[PDB]
């Protein structure tokens, strides 16, 4: 019923002694909520500052209490007291105050569901406008990754609540440094040393965050101490993930007894950009270059012949014999009928054009400086109907690199593995037609790389390794807008590996409706979990009306079997006869599908399936039906 409880503390008046303090309660749609039965104050806090605890000393939150005791004003407003305020007795109107607000989901006694909600707010030490803050980082960078309202770990959903927890007061009270907030959210995320009374080692922690400390750190004329992890060097923080010096004992550093010391040395522009430079060099090659593709089918031999013209970044033509020392390697991939692709895998048509500076026989550069590749594998154009009148060829490639400059490839057998060696860049989608009409193109409307980067980032590279060349997706293969006229960079281009046939084997699941879901739920559920919004603005059920059968598993004699289409994109986390689905094979033959099955059969029951006359799927509730 309600959808975003929003709250907002109105008051603070000291008058009595203790606080008492005031909470507003809105909807959505700004009205007010009365009913409210698990409101509280987690935590009473007030600002001991930089410094005051001992020379470069980190400004600490030191605790006066909480409460759970509010009489509800019958009008949105709800006013606390405090039965036991400050027992500690260090209250000092000098300070700024902070409260942390929390309302557990749940239902009010008309039985309106109302969801979870969280903030903190500061005040000085008479209830007015706080004279300074520490606000270094804000609930939304965690969110970019963990799923917003969820609860992180344990205890909280927003990360002013965990900091407010996890003080210097609390850590010290338990004997255990490595509590504390600043010191346990870097651990956590990186795998030098192992962490919990489970001893993890935060592997995909690390593979996601890679010590990026952009991701979280994000200046910003909102939060005025933001340059803190830069500003502030101390070694309880900077321990988190330099984990084997002992400053103490001066070993792999020297001896440093406090913290007085640490901004002498480590200066703060030093901190911040030693820590970004090669992520910062990295997306600085990537944006020096581009390119520019076109495809054209020959009437008569049925074959595609892509051309790429390499650009400058104000999207001037560059000549590619120029720079062709420099490229470590430019592939090019062609598959037909992009919204069921036909080729499949092993019939797909595929070329390393140049590999370490050199150009293979059957690539060449025209003397309009443009790199031009003619298709050799049967692209069967025609042969299945109108979609199968499109070739899309995906276009990836990558240049030699060292320390933020592009230098030349020295070593023809070079052979990827080592990804400090060169730079995947900005690859690139051509479409062509045997009729000379219109490409048909595959929606891209329900899920998109700007999803994808909010985990990854913008730059990433995907597959970069011995396999490929890396391949950075943007706008260059965009070919359509959102309702608000932004280019939508789809992952269409990923089709021409990832097809209904599956990749290589026939057990992988390969094809793209399948492979995403299977990765996600298998290695990214911890942060995930069910949250098809993660990676989907919407479903596109229409799609499935231009889908055939779709490889699901391989038979013994490795050859492949088929679902029909709706059946084999549900099952990849519902695996059939596993405890994660309740109809049985049967059953869902009796619904018009084919459970891992011959192509054939597949194929002819692809438009059979009755899944959607009780299942009505939407991103916020995947598991809807009537
Ligand atoms: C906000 C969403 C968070 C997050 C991300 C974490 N916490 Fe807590 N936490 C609390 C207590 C009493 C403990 C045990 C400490 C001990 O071992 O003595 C923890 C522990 C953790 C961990 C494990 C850290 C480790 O190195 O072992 C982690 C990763 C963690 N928390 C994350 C208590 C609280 C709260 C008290 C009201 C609040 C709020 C939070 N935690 C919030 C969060
Ligand atoms: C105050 C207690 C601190 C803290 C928290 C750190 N330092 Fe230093 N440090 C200095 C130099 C010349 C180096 C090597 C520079 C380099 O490797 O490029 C370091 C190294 C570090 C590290 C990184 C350790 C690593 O090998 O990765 C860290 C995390 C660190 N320090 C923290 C120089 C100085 C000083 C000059 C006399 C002073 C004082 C400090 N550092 C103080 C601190
Ligand atoms: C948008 C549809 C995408 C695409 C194309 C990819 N991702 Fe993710 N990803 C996430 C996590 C936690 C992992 C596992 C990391 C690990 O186990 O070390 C992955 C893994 C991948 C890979 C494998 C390569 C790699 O970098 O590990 C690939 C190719 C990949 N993904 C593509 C986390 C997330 C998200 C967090 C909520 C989001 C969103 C995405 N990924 C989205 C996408
Ligand atoms: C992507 C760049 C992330 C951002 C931004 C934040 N977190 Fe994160 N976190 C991320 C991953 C991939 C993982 C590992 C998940 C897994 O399955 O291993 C984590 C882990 C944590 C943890 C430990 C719990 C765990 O699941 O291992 C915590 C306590 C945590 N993250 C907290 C957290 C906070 C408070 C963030 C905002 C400051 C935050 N993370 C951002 C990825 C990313
Ligand atoms: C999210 C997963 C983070 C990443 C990645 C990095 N930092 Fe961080 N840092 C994060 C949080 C939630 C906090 C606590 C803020 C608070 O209000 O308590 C911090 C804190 C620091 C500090 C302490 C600043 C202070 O005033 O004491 C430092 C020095 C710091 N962080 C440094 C730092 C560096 C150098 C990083 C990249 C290697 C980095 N952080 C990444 C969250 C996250
Ligand atoms: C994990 C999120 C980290 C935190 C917290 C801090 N540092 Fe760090 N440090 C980290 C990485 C991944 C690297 C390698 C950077 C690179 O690309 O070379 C470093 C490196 C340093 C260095 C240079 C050491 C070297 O190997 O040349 C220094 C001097 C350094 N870090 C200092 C430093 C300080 C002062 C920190 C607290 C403010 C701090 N680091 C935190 C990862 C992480
Ligand atoms: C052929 C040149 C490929 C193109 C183009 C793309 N991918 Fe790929 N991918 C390919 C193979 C041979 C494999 C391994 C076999 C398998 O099916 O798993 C993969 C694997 C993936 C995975 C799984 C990764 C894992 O660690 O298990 C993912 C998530 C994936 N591929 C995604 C993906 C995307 C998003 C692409 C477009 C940018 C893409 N692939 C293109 C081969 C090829
Ligand atoms: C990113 C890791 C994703 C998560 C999380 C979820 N889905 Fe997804 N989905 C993803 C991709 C890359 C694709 C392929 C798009 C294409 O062009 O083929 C899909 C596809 C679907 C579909 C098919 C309809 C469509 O919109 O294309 C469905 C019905 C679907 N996904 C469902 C679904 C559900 C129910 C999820 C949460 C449990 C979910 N997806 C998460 C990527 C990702
Ligand atoms: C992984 C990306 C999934 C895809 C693809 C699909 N579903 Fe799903 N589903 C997924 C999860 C993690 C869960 C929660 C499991 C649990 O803990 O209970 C579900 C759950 C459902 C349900 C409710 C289960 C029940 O009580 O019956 C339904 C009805 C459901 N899912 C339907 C469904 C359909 C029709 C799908 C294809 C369009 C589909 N799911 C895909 C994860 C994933
Ligand atoms: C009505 C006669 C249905 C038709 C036709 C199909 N499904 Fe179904 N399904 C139905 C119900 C009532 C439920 C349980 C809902 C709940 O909330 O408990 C389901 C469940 C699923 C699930 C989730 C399974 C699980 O998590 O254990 C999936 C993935 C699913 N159904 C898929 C599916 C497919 C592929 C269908 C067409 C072949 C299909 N369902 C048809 C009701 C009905
Ligand atoms: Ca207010
Ligand atoms: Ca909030
Ligand atoms: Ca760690
Ligand atoms: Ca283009
Ligand atoms: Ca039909």
């Amino acid at each position: 019923s309600i959808q975003t409880l929003n709250l907002d503390i109105t008051k603070v008046s000291y008058e009595n002694g203790a606080p008492m303090v005031t909470v507003f309660a809105t909807n959505e749609a700004d009205m007010p909520v009365i009913g409210l039965a698990n409101l509280e104050i987690k935590k009473a806090l007030q600002l001991i500052p930089e410094g005051a605890t001992g020379p470069g000393n980190s400004a600490n939150w030191q605790g006066l209490g909480s409460s759970k005791s509010y009489v509800d004003n019958k009008n949105g407003s709800y006013t606390f007291k405090f039965d036991a305020f400050d027992s500690n007795k260090v209250f000092n109107a000098q300070l700024t105050q902070r409260f942390n607000v929390v309302s557990a989901a749940g239902k009010l006694a008309d039985g309106t569901t109302v969801p979870v909600a969280e903030m903190v707010e500061d005040f000085d030490g008479q209830g007015n406008a706080p004279q300074y803050t520490k606000n270094i980082v804000s609930h939304e960078v965690c969110a970019s990754c963990h799923v917003e309202g969820e609860k992180i770990y344990h205890q909280a959903t927003e990360v002013e609540t965990c900091i407010s927890c996890h003080t210097q007061e609390f850590a010290d009270g338990r004997g255990k440094p490595h509590v504390a907030f600043s010191h346990l959210i870097h651990n956590v995320h990186n795998a030098n040393k192992a962490w919990g009374k489970d001893n993890k080692i935060p592997t995909v922690a690390q593979n996601i965050v890679q010590d990026n400390c952009q991701v979280c750190h994000v200046e910003s004329d909102m939060l005025t101490e933001a340059k803190n992890w830069s500003r502030i060097p101390t070694m309880e923080v900077c321990s988190s993930c330099h984990v084997d010096i002992d400053f103490a004992a001066g070993k792999g550093h020297s001896q440093q007894l406090d913290n007085s010391n640490c901004i002498a040395c480590h200066n703060s522009d030093w901190t911040a950009e030693l820590h970004t430079a090669k992520t910062t060099a990295t997306k600085n090659l990537i944006n020096q270059y581009g390119i520019e593709t076109t495809s054209t089918i020959n009437t008569e031999t049925k074959a595609a012949t892509i051309s790429v013209q390499v650009v400058d970044a104000n999207g001037t033509a560059v000549d590619l014999k120029t720079i062709l020392p420099k490229v470590q390697r430019l592939e090019i991939i062609t598959n037909v009928g992009p919204n069921n692709a036909t080729l499949g895998y092993s019939g797909k048509d595929s070329i390393f054009a140049i590999k370490n500076g050199a150009l293979d026989p059957k690539a060449t550069i025209n003397d309009a400086g443009k790199l031009v590749y003619t298709t050799t594998k049967d692209l069967k154009l025609g042969q299945n109907g109108a979609d199968s009148d499109t070739a899309f060829s995906f276009v990836g490639w990558s240049m030699c690199s060292s320390e933020g400059k592009f230098v030349d490839c020295a070593d023809p057998a070079f052979d990827g593995v080592d990804v400090t060696k060169y730079t995947g860049m900005k690859a690139d989608l051509a479409f062509a037609t045997l009729s000379g009409k219109a490409p048909s193109t595959r929606h891209v409307d329900s899920v998109n790389m700007t999803a994808c980067a909010n985990c990854h980032t913008a730059e990433f590279e995907i597959h970069k390794g011995k396999q490929h060349a890396g391949f950075v997706m943007t706008e260059q293969l965009s070919h359509t807008q959102d309702a608000n006229g932004k280019a939508i960079v789809g992952l269409d281009a990923c089709v021409t590996c990832h097809t209904p046939d599956g990749t290589y084997s026939f057990a992988n699941r390969g094809a793209l409706e399948l492979k995403l879901h299977k990765k996600h739920v298998e290695d990214a559920y911890g942060l995930i979990g069910g949250n098809c919004a993660s990676c989907h603005s919407d479903f596109n059920l229409e799609s499935f009306k231009k889908k055939g059968a779709l490889n699901t598993a391989a038979a013994a004699d490795k050859t492949g079997l088929y679902s029909t289409p709706i059946t084999a994109t549900c099952t990849t986390c519902h695996t059939v006869g596993s405890q994660y689905m309740v109809h049985t094979k049967e059953t869902l033959e009796s619904f018009g599908a084919v459970v891992d099955g011959t192509k054939d059969d597949a194929t002819s029951a692809a438009q059979s399936e009755t899944c959607f006359y009780c299942h009505t799927p939407t991103v916020a509730d995947h598991t809807k039906v009537k």
